[PDB]
């Protein structure tokens, strides 16, 4: 195995909102930031992959 389990360093995987491709949002976010941005992405926010961001 390996060991990488630390606070802040959190991998919140969402998607490219236009190709459904997996965006593992590797962030360094405290629990409450992670929670808050969870609610935003659950609500209305979403991201795009750099391929789609370059294409449209
Ligand atoms: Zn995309």
């Amino acid at each position: 195995g390996s060991h990488m389990a630390e606070p802040q360093r959190h991998k919140i995987l969402c998607v490219c909102c236009k190709c459904d491709g997996r965006i593992e949002l590797t962030v360094e976010s405290s629990a409450e930031d992670l929670r808050t941005l969870q609610q935003l992405f659950l609500s209305t926010l979403s991201f795009v992959c750099p391929w789609c961001a370059t294409n449209q």
